[PDB]
């Protein structure tokens, strides 16, 4: 059954690294298994690099190519002895959800399957401590929270940054979406993935400027020039593994040149990619020229960008996104002779906690927005949706149109991910940022004789400045983090729409833990995106302050007719989290471009301006309890 | 009884990390405690900085100030409770040392205390890992030799840096000679320790070098700018109380302000000392100028530059060399902001590993020899011992005059210093330096009629430089290492004298381990510096090379009445290693300068030039085997 | 040259003119701006490697080499022994030498004056090499030899993507082989690479007859002194690497002259002759690699025989 089955991919999941030493008398009877083993089991893993995504391809491939289930589980199972443990736990991974018969499928948790990444080396080293120092059935507790002398403020912005949540959904985000993925292999291709990889990280920077903003600092700037030097971070991480742990970056340092790539040859990258825009036309191999075409262009230069295979010239354009990880992740030891291993920029479970990795993505995200600054604005015509109108929007939570936002702490089980021994369970606790649950009423007219069908978007935009309190429109596009998208059919006349926070399409509802998982249920039977994707629910609103941060709140319907495409793919799916993660093995459901309203530059000076009838804006306030 | 006593010893030595948590309801009741517990339990402790060594020195009185030893391991167990662990290991092993209740007593071993911080990262981890893996009685062994790409060619070094009873050596030396002794407190006071500072640092160093020679690779440069930047060197040591590790350090940024100390502070006081020098006076707390005497100058220099608290003046020259390993220490993180540990340089046992070490104690050596340069030549008169004339010296060994090297596997048991749960003994393997046992044979011609007492010097030199084959003995003189010393009556006529190797005073016959302790032995019973201090035998002669390298030896024979000194101090206690160690609680058994011959500048173009009859150099050649 | 310029060139007189880049010093150029004095600044190999890089990136861009491409069917090589004073070792030492000054500058009333100087040279040695021909009918082959360093800075690695670089061509020449086994031996002192001999100018007015061609004549061709390494005492140890290739597929068909300076082919060519072999200079070696070790590159018309080099001091 599947519950079998499910039981049968956790354990390809446990004691990763200890599955390690090979056992294999010759890996000549695995044909299959020889084009890798390349990488050294204990070596860390980069998810940026291309060799190491050479190689990760090739694990893909040969457990897609693996006949039926039962023999998924073999080869999967023999090549994480020899196969090392660091890429393996990649390479089956991603194979794990994507291939047929695999169905019915989560996976085992990251956060569960590798403490180590979520919690401090305190907190790992004391909880093993403990395990040690008093041999129990007992079960241990530690609390993560430590106590420390707060130096940097860039520590406030911790919670977000340091969030579990967060470095999950940013490790499952890259799985459901390959550097690596050949649509030719597979078979099957991935709809407008160089755009998603555009929209998600823009997201993710806008959704991280909100934060600051509502710490009372300015918004993050883009690691424009190379020679400047960056800021340091220590992620005081350990790598359970063995006793390395991801190198600190003391602060300081201008750029070195690594072994495999140059600086320089970063700038090149970058210059023609800005000239390939201007120029409206990017040269592919066969040196043809392929036109940034308006419904194509961000997801072409998406590919180009990142880079994928499916980059029209990786040869010509590079890889500018990738390496820009390698090369901060190893700034520390460029040559590599002291022989360190790389910071928290060279995987995406852990990327997110530095603040490098901001400072680098604006920079990407602007060169997204130079082409998009070379597309027309919207009309009217485009934005209007005629006939309809909305009346007014109003926030229920204990306050009216206020959301309140506290800290909460939970617990997580470690047992999974390292050798518990005696003890039951071993939890650390930890807190992370949370928000009171509420709701949304849109009062909208449909003067139209018959019943329409809309789209309702909804996002959220700080209203003040660094300076002052000024709703530029054109600023405010970078700041708007969505909230919710859903289609909603309203009757003639007065109509009220209520949705709720929890049903937001942008989070994840649930992460089933292992436990869960080996009960069996029904949420229903998917896979690495399952519980794992979709962006944290505690997460869905920015921090604020105990004053009450005022941040606009927008709405926006649009004909739905337009909106949605047509075409017949599956039962109801992983559908909750499709705005940032797609649906799966299906087309993008919006046929807008993706942060649409806010994508295309805006004329007007205030945003009470730019709206049209079927857009409203509520100012509502956040306020942070302490 | 004493066996009694080292039991308890021991213990107070065991789980040192654990130890804490207070379980005190009130320190109030211990007043004698007041003074001590500022630090924080998992906070690293550094040897060099101030108001850590304040801190020591607080908790050390207390031990010594205890009525009697009963009393001593009482407060001993309480203090342990609270007080970060290493201050505590490191006031301990200073009262051990020093308390004649304590007339009973080695320490626990360094190593064996923290073995984290003799082995890699890696073999801890693996030992650990192991242990969890398949819980069994059975012993478990580790390599710790590893399997790595060689980048760097200091890695040749590594066994001389990286060896275990060198940086023991180191730890336990500086418990001898505490920066922080106050001899009014204690009531005696240690003999020259300023001399003795400068004279081990700079057996250190020259040592060193004679093992860059030996690679082929060129004397270390000193740290003569303050604005170089410095090389980097990963330590690759996880610190098992914490998950914290010592941090590493990158390539390459000129040096940086701690809040505790400035960079033109630190150039101050360099010049100040230096200036002292010229000026041949030094100015006291008083305002008073001390003489820089030819018999007290090295001595006084030596507390002024360590600094001790014996310093003249504290306030005007500071602490130079101390100051020195903080700020270099903390490299990766002045400002304290990103809050990472301190690299090796912080801690006595670590500190030797890192090629920085030299750098700095050459640099610090070169104060010490403008000062010796200020003194005047030795004449005939002082060096020659008449009616003696040395024949010949040949040097013992299965080929004469060759001394061979090899490499010998050894093994650290891990289970004192960390939580060996269910297995005996968990043992790490290393590797080290050590070379054949070897006899040398002088020849002396006694002219005179009656018997005579002679002081037998032995010195090793290279006799490359970096050029071609250049014996320039005022080069030679910071090469030269001390091999042995001792006394000797010679007859009238002919006599031959031999001595072993294994006989030097240089060096530590044996360290007992905590299983040897466990029992009772009779080498007698004194302290930390039992088994602990002394050179590492194996560590005797530089390694050579495979062709044999060619080194002076050098040994010279000085009236025995002049060199002793007359006083009535113990039974046959630690002395065994006086070259570098001194005899406990006694004068410094030897007249002449540390070093002499070679501390003073030698007019001659070459050592043949500079030998008077009393002198010998045979040229050997050391052949490593591979 | 408007558009891409000279970059190699430039890279000389900009080096060459560090010093006084303004030219306002009136100081004279360095040795970077000369043919024949270039060579000793060890910046030279800096910024050859430099642009010898450019030409790699090339290369990068091409596929690599199939089976089909390097192997020669039928042919397989048994092994290979370097014959010297001791089998497999080569000996290099330091050998003293005169230059005649009197020709380039006035010699007054001496009759001349001659500089004594050093350089590295090596004993002479022969290579046998024993081929098997499978094929029924008697074949032509390429044999090239090729050395690279077994160690690398840090351990004993034989990674051929690296020793790409390192790879020197010691001599490309023609044989014919019949069936059966077959024993092939060649003198180092045949070397393709290197010029036999510079007549002096005292040779010159006598006439000898090597023939008569020209610049090149005894000038150019690598040195012979140069054909190896100088190694180290400890006897350095070397890959050697003997591939053969098919020769009809290697020569170009043409009618050019009579023998003529073509000891030297390997570097420098043929007078007024297309280059002799098809195969870009430096194969097997141009094209990037995959194997982990060289050994797994071998194709069964190639061998790999270890030798050492060791200095005389």
């Amino acid at each position: 059954t599947v519950a079998d089955k499910q039981a049968r991919l956790m354990p390809l999941f446990k004691h990763l690294t200890a599955l390690t030493r090979e056992k294999l008398p010759l890996d000549q009877r695995d044909e299959r298994l020889k084009g890798v083993g390349i990488l050294p089991r204990g070596t860390l893993f980069s998810c940026f690099h291309a060799r190491h995504l050479a190689e990760a391809t090739e694990l893909y491939v040969a457990l897609y190519g693996a006949k039926d289930f039962n023999d998924f589980i073999h080869l999967c199972e023999q090549a994480r002895q020899i196969v090392n443990e660091g890429m393996f736990v990649y390479a089956v991974s991603v194979a794990v959800l994507h291939r047929e018969d695999c169905k019915g499928i989560t996976v085992p948790p990251i956060q569960e399957v590798f403490p180590d990444r979520f919690v401090p080396a305190e907190t790992i080293n004391r909880a093993n401590k403990e395990a040690s120092n008093h041999p129990d059935q007992q079960s241990i507790v530690v609390e993560a929270e430590e106590t420390g002398n707060i130096l940097d403020p860039e520590y406030k912005l911790s919670y977000f940054r340091e969030d579990i949540g967060i470095n999950a959904h940013h490790w499952h985000w890259h799985i459901v979406y390959p550097a690596t993925w050949n649509p030719t292999v597979m078979g099957k291709e991935k709809d407008r993935k160089g755009e998603l990889f555009f929209y998600m990280h823009q997201q993710m920077c806008a959704r991280y400027d909100s934060e600051r903003l509502s710490n009372g600092l300015q918004r993050m700037i883009p690691f424009h020039n190379f020679d400047e030097p960056l800021e340091g971070y220590a992620p005081h991480l350990t790598s359970l593994v063995s006793g390395l742990q991801y190198a600190s970056r003391p602060e300081g340092y201008s750029i070195h040149d690594l072994s495999d790539v140059d600086v320089q040859d970063m700038v090149r990258w970058r210059e023609r990619i800005l000239d390939a825009i201007n120029m409206h036309y990017i040269v592919d191999k066969d040196n043809n020229k392929i036109p940034l075409d308006i419904e194509h262009g961000t997801d072409i230069l998406g590919d180009i960008i990142e880079s994928s295979d499916e980059s029209k010239n990786v040869e010509y354009y590079g890889s500018l996104h990738n390496w820009g990880h390698v090369m901060m992740a190893n700034i520390t030891d460029p040559d590599h002779r002291f022989q360190e291993n790389p910071g928290v920029m060279s995987d995406t479970s852990t990327s997110l906690r530095d603040p490098i990795f901001y400072r680098w993505h604006r920079f990407i995200d602007n060169i997204f927005q130079e082409h998009k600054k070379s597309f027309h604005p919207y009309t009217k015509e485009e934005l209007s949706f005629p006939g309809v109108e909305v009346v007014g929007v109003s926030i229920n939570s204990k306050t009216a149109n206020v959301i309140t936002t506290l800290i909460k702490e939970s617990l997580l089980e470690l047992s999974h991910g390292i050798n518990f021994g005696t003890d039951q369970s071993v939890k650390v606790k930890y807190h992370h940022l949370d928000h009171e649950p509420f709701t949304y009423n849109i009062v909208v007219e449909n003067n139209s004789g018959a019943e329409k069908h809309s789209t309702v978007r909804i996002f959220l935009a700080p209203k003040y400045d660094e300076l002052n309190n000024k709703l530029e429109p054109d600023e405010q596009r970078r700041l708007f983090i969505e909230l919710d998208k859903f289609f909603y059919t309203l009757t003639p006349g007065k109509n009220t729409i209520v949705r709720n926070h929890q049903d937001s399409s942008v989070t994840i509802s649930k992460v089933r833990t292992f436990d869960q998982l080996g009960a069996g249920e029904g949420v229903s039977e998917d896979s690495t995106e399952y519980c794992s994707c979709g962006w944290p629910e505690h997460m869905l609103i920015p921090r604020g302050s105990h004053k009450g941060m005022e941040f606009e709140l927008f709405v926006m319907l649009t004909d739905h007719d337009e909106d949605t495409v047509a075409g017949l793919s599956e039962n109801a799916v992983c559908s909750d989290a499709v705005s940032y993660c797609g649906a799966r093995d299906d087309r993008y459901p919006d046929k807008k471009a993706m942060g649409f309203p806010f994508d295309r530059k805006i004329e007007a000076r205030t945003a009470a301006e730019f709206l049209t009838p079927n857009m409203g804006l509520t100012d509502i306030k956040i306020k942070f309890h302490g």
